[PDB]
């Protein structure tokens, strides 16, 4: 229940955040064009060996430790395997300012194509990307995917979070209320969905199937951007406006 600013150093507008299965926190550093990681309990960040990023936004990490980053300004998505020093460009096409990124258990990569009002996915090893059947989006921002392959997207212009069930492709608006420009989104191991309410300076959680949302006890947030949740329920938020990454111990 305790809130602590993590010992990242030299951050310039942290944006995206992810946590891997070990509790390591990965953060995109907008102004610095870099991605930094901090193991649980470590006080020493590591700068990942990406190169040539232009305002990196979203970050995701798969169960193998491979790191995926949206290169917002260069309209591309890059990845870095664990321990590797050389980034690979993913064969997405036609992107315009990709923002959020997520990866499922099969290595399929989901990207919110901000400027094109669409969400696209790309299986590992494939040369054809698939536009997902979301409807009525007015600029998607954050994306997350759960074990069922269900995809969650924050819809900037409609102040809502939408769910796409795998298979039936039924789109459902999650019953959040009072959102003001939802941005980041995450889903924990229980299926609970977390959203950064960018305009209201708060983080909100909603169990699937519930009409009770819970404001998480973060304090003094200024345009919170990214959110991630680890297996123990610890929530990490990038406080874009305050240049910090905040942890809330479960
Ligand atoms: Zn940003
Ligand atoms: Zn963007
Ligand atoms: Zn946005
Ligand atoms: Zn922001
Ligand atoms: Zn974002």
């Amino acid at each position: 229940n305790t809130q602590t600013v993590l010992p990242f150093t030299g951050l310039n507008t942290p944006s995206g955040v992810a946590v891997d299965s070990a509790g390591t926190v990965y953060v995109t550093d907008h102004g610095n064009n870099r991605v930094v990681k901090l193991a649980a309990g470590s006080n020493t960040q590591t700068v990942l060996p990406f190169t040539g990023l232009n305002t990196p936004h979203g970050v995701a990490v798969d169960s193998a430790g491979t790191v995926y980053v949206t290169d917002h300004g260069n309209n591309r998505v890059v990845k870095l395997a664990a321990g590797s020093n050389t980034q690979t460009v993913l064969p997405f096409t036609g992107l315009n300012t990709p923002s959020g990124v997520a990866v499922d258990s099969a290595g399929t990569v989901y990207v919110t194509d901000h400027g094109n009002n669409r969400v696209v996915k790309l299986a590992a090893g494939s040369n054809t990307q698939t536009v997902l059947p979301f409807t009525g989006l007015n600029t998607p921002h954050g994306v997350a995917v759960d074990s069922a392959g269900t995809v969650y997207v924050t819809d900037h212009g409609n102040n809502r979070v939408v769910k796409l069930a795998a298979g039936s492709n039924t789109q459902t608006v999650l019953p959040f209320t009072g959102l003001n420009t939802p941005s980041g989104v995450a889903v924990d191991s229980a299926g609970t969905v977390y959203v950064t309410d960018h305009g209201n300076n708060r983080v909100v959680k909603l169990a699937a199937g519930s009409n009770t949302q819970t404001v998480l006890p973060f304090t003094g947030l200024n345009t919170p951007h990214g959110v991630a949740v680890d297996s123990a329920g610890t929530v990490y938020v990038t406080d874009h406006g305050n240049n910090r990454v905040v942890k809330l111990a479960a």
